[PDB]
């Protein structure tokens, strides 16, 4: 029910999917996508796309000029654009204030101005943490073992803390000034296009660089891993059948530790099942994520497909085996600046 | 009286003006170093008094990182009021509440971690949203959750409140992920000598006393739990000196009323017909009932307040505005100008 959408940081991993998705799928509307294009904006992701459905302005979010001038002319904005790495944020939460928080309040003030509708694309991690299910009653099961739409906000880092903060003022403008506005918060996503800082793509690539995957502490960390393409349509649904001022949890219940994944990325690839290396664990480190989808299941309809991680996974990894030239360009520079903070344990 | 030489932000205001006066008389051994940009809400007067050799004045933005660095770097300790207070404003424009609450509040974060030492973040019991009117509640007010406690869900509803929570995620997230020596309080509507006349008591008071009629939000049945503001002074002295690491703590001394019957007793004790008043527009998303239980800090920490006559404490507070009128005198006309831009007697 949208001609004219504005998707800010369209030319990252979790966006260029959504752009591709309505590329395919709605070829009556037409995206225009804001993007900085930071060390993880890549033209690459969109160049094959971009024509009369699509187009790409290269610009910041807190450009409140630029912002105005695209606004006035559009009937929507789907927010994704952001710094989205724990790491980068420890060593430097510079950006994440300023893209974060400063950015979705610019946002904010012109959808106002225009009164236009806003989808904001957010995470679980601005729900804190969980113990494994190990340790819990229910295993896992019981009522407040997993995340819901009425968990507590409990951020643990400069990443999820600049995130719940926008989050905040979303509702508070929603409350305030009617703002047209619905907020998603989504588990960990993997696929086709995620930069190679983060956990998949690094261990997928290093082993086809020659180089050794690296794990954090013993791997005990929990995350609930959902494909990017259920992800595109769990946006869709709530952005066009939503109810105003909701927040709507997505996730496909796929709960795996760290331990188990890389053993999988290691056996498809054929490796040896002890050929990595244990590193330096991060700061804060949060245990367990997990999210219970049952109300954007059963009020909006939706249903994730990709559900078997193995073959997920599978074509994940043949994707970035055919595509090197994508990544190779970074792969040197990345490990590098992971090794001013990390180092193997022994 | 572990800290020696501390900064306290936003000193020159209501509620950090108060609580300068209560170190510079019980607690002789500490210098005070006021940093505050003086604002509409600024006022040298609040502290002429004492400013000397114990006590000095810095007039600066907590936003303004070079000046922030010099004061962090000879302080042992940081307790931060500084900023934008007043949900009417922000409802206007938002703007300096982004960049006073959120961003300032950063700035000092990041101080405090270079520098390794000691915050103290002041913090609203508005983070926690609103609440339903005693008579509405299955326990009347006594049954769990029927009170606002330490465990309570973030649910900000203007642009005041949602930034002033923003601010509390960041200061816990710096805690786990830097190690940051922080504590966080969130207390109850204060009142007494030094309010800003744009508040709801002061304004009454001064207005009676000026010849012109109170004003009253709608019928006034919203609810607010007072607290004299040296009891809340206190209540952050025990918090900084006895304080976990990382905890927060809710300050209130069970006084909750009606805005009906504050101004109706205000009325009675200026001799003032009980009718005297005009009913006005109300405000947008205006919050119903606030109400908090101390529990944790009384138990934890042993504080007890010391004002729980709240009939005798406006008695005082209404004397203070009747002695020194030329504090206020100057700004009658404009603080009630721009009122009468939004709002209109119904
Ligand atoms: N990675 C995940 O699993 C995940 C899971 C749930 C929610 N989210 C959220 O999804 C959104 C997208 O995540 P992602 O993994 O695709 O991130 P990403 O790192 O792959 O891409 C971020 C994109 O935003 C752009 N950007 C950064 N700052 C900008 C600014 N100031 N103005 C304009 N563009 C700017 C970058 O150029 C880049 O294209 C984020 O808001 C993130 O918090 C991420
Ligand atoms: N009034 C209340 O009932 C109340 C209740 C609970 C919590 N709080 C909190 O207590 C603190 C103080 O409240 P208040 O009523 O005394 O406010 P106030 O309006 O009386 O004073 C604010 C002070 O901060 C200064 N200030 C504003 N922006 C600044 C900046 N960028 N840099 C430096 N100084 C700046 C102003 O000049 C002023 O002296 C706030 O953080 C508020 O959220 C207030
Ligand atoms: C990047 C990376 C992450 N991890 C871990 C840390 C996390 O528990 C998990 C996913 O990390 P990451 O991809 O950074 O995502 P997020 O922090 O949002 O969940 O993988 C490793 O073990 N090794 C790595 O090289
Ligand atoms: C300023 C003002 C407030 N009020 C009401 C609105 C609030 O419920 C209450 C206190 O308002 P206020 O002093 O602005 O404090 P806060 O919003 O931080 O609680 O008094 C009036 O009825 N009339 C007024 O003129």
């Amino acid at each position: 029910q949208f001609k004219n959408i504005i998707v800010t940081g369209g030319a990252g991993f979790i966006g260029s999917n959504f752009v591709h998705y309505v590329y395919n799928n709605h070829p009556d509307v037409h995206v225009t996508v804001l993007d900085k294009l930071t060390y993880a904006g890549n033209k690459a992701n969109l160049e094959a796309i971009l024509g009369d459905r699509v187009e790409l302005v290269v610009g910041d979010i807190a450009d409140a000029e630029l912002v105005d001038k695209l606004a006035a002319k559009a009937d929507a904005i789907v927010h994704y654009a952001a710094e989205s790495h724990n790491d980068n944020s420890l060593n430097d939460p510079s950006p994440f204030i300023h893209t974060n928080f400063i950015g979705t309040y610019t946002l904010l003030e012109a959808a106002r101005k225009y009164d236009i509708r806003f989808h904001h694309v957010s995470t679980d991690e601005v729900y804190g943490d969980l113990p494994l299910r190990e340790d819990l009653p229910g295993h896992g099961e019981g009522p407040g073992e997993k995340f819901t739409a009425e968990t507590n906000y409990n951020p643990s880092s400069p990443y999820s803390s600049t995130k719940a903060a926008s989050d905040l003022i979303v509702k508070a403008w929603v409350r305030s000034f009617g703002v047209k506005a619905t907020i998603s918060n989504c588990s960990n996503n993997y696929g086709p296009y995620q930069h190679i800082e983060k956990f998949i793509p690094r261990q997928i690539t290093n082993i086809l660089a020659g180089i050794k995957p690296k794990l954090y502490g013993e791997g005990k960390n929990v995350r609930d891993w959902i494909h990017t393409n259920d992800h595109s349509t769990g946006v869709w649904a709530i952005l066009t059948k939503g109810r105003m001022g909701e927040t709507y949890l997505i996730g496909a219940d796929g709960e795996k530790n760290n331990k188990e994944v890389l053993e999988l990325i290691l056996e498809k690839m054929g490796q040896p099942k002890d050929a990595y290396d244990h590193v330096t664990d991060r700061a804060g480190h949060d245990l367990r994520y997990a999210i219970d989808a049952s109300k954007l299941r059963d009020e909006l309809g939706w249903t994730p497909q990709f559900t078997d991680f193995s073959e997920g996974l599978e074509e994940t990894i043949q994707w970035y085996t055919d595509n090197q030239d994508w990544w190779k360009a970074e792969k040197e520079a990345v490990e590098a600046n992971y090794a001013k903070t990390q180092e193997v344990i022994k």
